């Protein structure tokens, strides 16, 4: 088990644009494109938004995709996105010291959070980050669950939290 395998389990693999729980058009292995409008929005607005997502995807791939990509292209965006999450942690003054304090398995759990919510978002979990840096694993686990993150994607947040709690890959075994 490694960060790629871990995120592939959490993000899945879809070859056509879809909308995630936070209302973002997404594709591949968790590659975020752009925001979608309201479900009422406007027939006009919806088309506009879909085309904006397709335009984002075309720019990312460098080809006219019309919203569909191959598995190889999804894995390329995934390689870029994992690299970006790590670079985001290393350039961030709040995240880098926590990352440096962690063992390899827990480092993967932090990269997973950053991949899902971005650098700025995770850097704002000040209390949980302090607990992690102090190796207060159970406290960190309890604190991390008191979040919109956990309430919105509980099964995935539980796996990530169990990873911080135990420093093992148990939550991803048999998945
Ligand atoms: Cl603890």
């Amino acid at each position: 088990m490694n960060i790629f395998e871990m995120l592939r389990i959490d993000e899945g693999l879809r070859l056509k644009i879809y909308k995630d729980t936070e209302g973002y058009y997404t594709i591949g292995i968790g590659h975020l494109l752009t925001k979608s409008p309201s479900i009422n929005a406007a027939k006009s607005e919806l088309d506009k938004a879909i085309n904006a997502a397709k335009s984002e995807l075309d720019k990312a791939i460098g080809a006219n995709t019309n919203g569909v990509i191959t598995k190889d292209e999804a894995e390329k965006l995934f390689n870029q996105d994992v690299d970006a999450a790590v670079r985001g942690i290393l350039r961030n003054a709040k995240l880098k010291p926590v990352y440096d304090s962690l063992d390899a398995v827990r480092r993967a759990a932090l990269i997973n959070m950053v991949f899902q919510m971005g650098e700025t978002g995770v850097a704002g979990f000040t209390n949980s980050l302090r607990m992690l840096q102090q190796k207060r694993w159970d406290e960190a686990a309890v604190n991390l669950a008191k979040s919109r993150w956990y309430n919105q994607t509980p099964n995935r947040a539980k796996r990530v939290i169990t990873t911080f709690r135990t420093g093992t890959w148990d939550a991803y075994k048999n998945l």
